[PDB]
């Protein structure tokens, strides 16, 4: 008979690491039907056949289909997540790695991708994942033309997770029970908020004050957050994170498609918020059916204003570059 | 030859509450479930129909009705208590009242509590049965067990419905609202308004912001306290017991899992607030070593009366149950 | 912004015991916003403020509502499910317990559900639930107007659930792992196949041969299964069965909603399945988007046929008992 | 306060994709503490920094750990899933790729792991994972010492997974409602029982009747199913299949931890089933709490007979090769 309930699908734009992981949560929670895309072909192939695989052995159904083109690929996705691009630049030792290396690399796939949604799911949330994070979020929302609730990039979600697990750790408590935020951009100016730290919404203040961790103890692993990623990289020794990458984005994607409003700090547009305007920056946000339904602005102290600031010129300064090598 | 033993919870009341709590265990296959309770007929029936859940959702617990308490309460990792009574009989709704229960819910309590000393004196006791915090108190001496391992169910839920009031007005998942009560389960209680927040962010900037008015948020404090009475007079018989069912499972597998979640409930005071020798309603960790934390917050000028105001009850009901027996 | 992913609706018509526990089953899944609707005043909206607190205590984000008015209920309702309706005939004894006497108490019940259905979500599927279900299918088929395939009843996923777990009981496995199935009318005449229960696809016959069950105990099993639910009724006092159908008729509308096609037996409109015509029955199907996608013919051996025989001839004269009685 | 209730700890011997990824289930469950180890360094630390921040953004609790020591990684551990060794021959094309090649590589680590679960944590249950899965078992087995209910391979179950998307597939039903098994050695010699397979209990037969599946079909499905590992091999270029692999090892674990009495094929040892003796084999059985506590002998047919001797005899020559190596 004719379909009447039609089931979510996802588009992975990319099917390297995080994009095989992110296919791998849609199958075991039966979140959504799959397709896994890349320019590398027959990989993308076999990790279709090995997720579909995964389907039967968690009692799930889900279609798990790698697709070549960016039409079939596209064509009907709820939701593109992309992370299509490179992770370290060819010929450089990990002790340098830097994701804004990647600019030069990167920006022309994410346009091209971009230039892809518009023609073919205009109307799908986007949800960027390649790095330099915010600046690929303002090359994706330029190339796809979507409307700028519909579009958002995954950073935040990643360094909140790594903040509120090393405050679990000190506190001895469920990381679930940390309320912990990471705003700015996706890089070494990134802001975590100390300050606003919460355990079950009470401050973090105290339990400083009751001697179960210092401000030292929490500037050190708001500096960690910081290196984190780069010290994945330095342990991993070939590419980067990628299970809590993939299990964020995820969690924005399934935010979105069950209209959740959970609350995710993530890459967002700013109209007037904290005074910026035509650029994304990571912002704690509210994800739900519509899109990016609000984006929450914060009273920043000076302090944590000058660190907002430099993480702002970091990215603007980038966005400008772009845009002035830009090919027309 | 068994090497992993499933957990087992007893559920010492197999009313509405009782129940419910085993039906969260059979569809998450927590652990296996005993359903206990002095109406015979009545948990065989409920365990039966639980046991068959376990087929519907593909998940294998064993769920049996147990009519003594060695049976009920030998090897079981967790008890939670909701014998007794939910309303007085030949009273009327509008004078429901959960203190009016401490009758003869006291001789209940104090029984169990005999029974667990001596069949699971290592268990981890979650108490359900109102007067709440008094009825932990009875529980505790009766039992015997260390004070860390006895907590009352009451503040989760209060904090609950307080979280959905809110969510509800930010147009937020209630996940990402963080909202307490403290204090005594009754027209007492404390809701923190003062300490709500939104994944963290202060709830006073989204006052700034005119997405929730101060009048707003004080509307959603009263909600709060009168939320039980309110689903009281709906219902018409009997009260709440979906959200105290998953309220009670959410702490015992905290302490089953050693999740160390931050939960309200009511727990032993060891000096806090100047309080000793009785339990109240605050926020506490619950871990695989029971309450592994009771954090003590700094309350505001309001808050503080309206707490002292909830000790004066509890210590008010422990001296009246003093008197009884 | 516009709202693009719009929750599934799930209407509980009766907000009893079932009904409300299959609205505890979406709010703890967040599987879908609910409507408790009933013709009692009060009682809805007491269960539907529990429920709506139960979602911040699991952390879900889904609406339960009460609603007194069928348009209300009704409208944008992806799944309706059925429950209104007497449990027991008032001053009769348990042991009397007959779900055939209560065709005159519920008939119109269900035939003014379905009129209201046909007015307000006429792409809704309809899951009935309300006894004597088989009959009350046919009647809420016939009332709703609704596409044969988007109805369905639930009570075989119920008889075989409880036929599964007494024969996992007996061979001392996960009832995942046995497949039993009852098919036929829900009550005295309905079918627990033991010759095609199979562990994990193992035939059953194998476990008798080498000792592990007898051919006794499978047939008490078997009556075990068809005398559950008047086991259930004498041991409760009051009401009937609760959390299992919650669960099977849940299960029923999840495999709709996500496109599952899980092959479920099911109360389901016959068009030549032995040939039967103009009515349903319990029997396998497999639910889907599309609703009932496939209704599976089994191969019934002599004695099969012969109890199979009697519950359509069951169903077959109730049927026609109630379109003598119909209102005009 | 002392602790009563101590969560499950599973130690992964082998942190390379299979490793990791069981890791990631665990953590996304919150199932059990989680132990990496191997011979690398490094890595493992960084997937276990990665693991860890998985917690926070699914709001679960359990600690995720790189530890490079046996006594540190297997102290403790209620499972031990092994995927310690190598997944291709060096300097040999994929068009030639195959698990028994890989025994002389293996076989000693592998004998390595064993001596030190039997000196760290005697009393877990180990689910090996390393090809060529059922003589990597028996080599485990007889390294180990362990009883031989609380050992096992896992193999079958991913290749009864494999079998059973293929008939979904075909029938237009979720694979929750298909019942399909692969017994034997898993390899190219693997049986795949298409006279077994059911639609939630329903014989495959019907549906053939029915016109909705071809004989010819259920066979091509069976083959499917024998060459699916080397299918994914020659996709990916590198490596092999990881993801269902992983879900296969940690569905077995979970019946274990929670004595969940799943009917799960696997390589078990053998207590005379088909006149096997002191050896492993896959084979349907019932995970429990007390391991491995029901081996099922299936009626075979001749077909069935024939495919599954070969299978047999295939392992017998793999375990004397090992018996003739170390
Ligand atoms: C923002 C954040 O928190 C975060 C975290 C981790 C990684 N990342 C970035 O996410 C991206 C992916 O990481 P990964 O998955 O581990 O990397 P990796 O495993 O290398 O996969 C990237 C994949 O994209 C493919 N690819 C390259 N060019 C194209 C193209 N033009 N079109 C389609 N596919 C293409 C490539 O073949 C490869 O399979 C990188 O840019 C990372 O730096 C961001
Ligand atoms: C603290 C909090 O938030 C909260 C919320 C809701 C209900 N409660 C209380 O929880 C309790 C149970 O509520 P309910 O389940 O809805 O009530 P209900 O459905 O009446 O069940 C209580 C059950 O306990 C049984 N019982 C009575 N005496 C004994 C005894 N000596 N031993 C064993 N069982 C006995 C009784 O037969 C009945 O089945 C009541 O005291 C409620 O007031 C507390
Ligand atoms: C088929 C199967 O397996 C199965 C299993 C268990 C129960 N049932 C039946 O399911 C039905 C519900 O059982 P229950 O929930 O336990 O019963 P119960 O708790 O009594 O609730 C039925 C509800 O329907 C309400 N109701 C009555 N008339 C109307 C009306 N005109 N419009 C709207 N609501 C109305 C009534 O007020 C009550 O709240 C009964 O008919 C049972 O026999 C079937
Ligand atoms: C039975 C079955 O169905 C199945 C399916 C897929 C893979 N496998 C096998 O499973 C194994 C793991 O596959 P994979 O995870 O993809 O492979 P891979 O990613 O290469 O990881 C194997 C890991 O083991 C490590 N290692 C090597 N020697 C030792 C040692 N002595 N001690 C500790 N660690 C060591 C190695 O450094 C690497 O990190 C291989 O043997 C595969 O052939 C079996």
């Amino acid at each position: 008979p004719a379909l009447v309930q039609r089931r979510k699908k996802v588009a992975m734009i990319g099917s390297g690491m995080i994009g095989g992981t992110m296919g791998y949560l849609c199958a075991l929670r039966e979140l959504a039907d799959v397709v896994l895309y890349d320019v590398v072909k027959g990989m993308p192939e076999g990790k279709a056949l090995d997720l579909s695989h995964v389907t039967s052995v968690v009692d799930t159904n889900v279609s798990v289909r790698a697709e070549y083109s960016y039409e079939a690929a596209l064509t009907g996705a709820d939701c593109v997540i992309v992370t299509a691009g490179l992770t370290k630049v060819p010929g450089k030792p990990d002790s340098e790695w830097s994701r804004n290396d990647l600019l030069p690399f990167n920006s022309k796939i994410i346009r091209e991708i971009g230039q892809n949604i518009k023609k073919y799911c205009p109307k799908t949330f986007i949800i960027v994942v390649t790095n330099p994070l915010d600046c690929m979020v303002k090359v994706m929302c330029e190339a796809s033309g979507v409307p700028t609730n519909m579009i958002c990039g995954m950073a935040c979600m990643l360094d909140s997770g790594r903040f509120r697990r090393y405050v679990a750790d000190a506190l001895s408590v469920s990381p679930r029970d940390v309320q912990a935020t990471v705003i700015g951009t996706h890089g070494d100016c990134m802001v975590p908020l100390v300050r606003y730290i919460t355990v079950n919404g009470y401050p973090i203040q105290k339990f400083i004050k009751d001697g179960v961790v210092t401000e030292k103890q929490l500037e050190e692993i708001a500096e960690h957050t910081k290196v984190s990623g780069g010290e994945i990289v330095r342990f991993l020794g070939q590419g980067s994170a990628y299970y809590a990458p993939a299990a964020s984005a995820v969690a924005m994607a399934t935010s979105f498609l069950n209209d959740e409003k959970r609350v995710i700090p993530c890459s967002v547009y700013c109209n007037g918020e904290y005074g910026l305007k035509d650029m994304f920056i990571g912002l704690p946000a509210v994800i739900g059916g519509a899109g990016i339904e609000r984006v929450i602005e914060l009273e920043l102290n000076e302090e944590e204003k000058k660190q907002f600031q430099k993480s702002v010129d970091d990215v603007m300064a980038l966005n400008k570059a772009v845009a002035a090598l830009q090919a027309p």
